[PDB]
DNA sequence: GACTAGGGAGTAATCCCCTTGGCGGTTAAAACGCGGGGGACAGCGCGTACGTGCGTTTAAGCGGTGCTAGAGCTGTCTACGACCAATTGAGCGGCCTCGGCACCGGGATTCTCCAGGG
């Protein structure tokens, strides 16, 4: 029992991305534009 | 006075409902790409409507005046508003409906495109 080694001692207890990116999207902006009453838009608005 | 009997708290075991993570399935929204066409914009011409020079006058600033009715401060009082609580009802805290809202279908109605002739 005392002599030898083996895993029967449980453990002591150790320890064992928060950057985030902006959302929104082109279809959402397009829907918002259509709410604002625009017939045609260019490609630099978003 | 010595020991006895019973029940809610102290200790403890049961249940068991409640969630922490990960992972797969599946629909919806987002992502990407092409033909073609309508919107953007150059080149230009012009005319006519202002941009500008000069004559000929009314008018704001000028220079001053003689006051005149409305504005600031001096008392002064007195009608009224911010100081306790009993109240007691105007109204809010929690629950239980059935009805208007949610939303989709059949249809009438209506809005739009084309390839031709008319």
């Amino acid at each position: 029992s005392g002599r030898g080694k083996g895993g029967k001692g449980l453990g002591k207890g150790g320890a064992k991305l928060r950057d985030n990116i902006q959302g929104i999207t082109k279809p959402a902006i397009r829907r918002l534009a259509r709410r604002g009453g625009v017939k045609r838009i260019s490609g630099l608005i978003y």
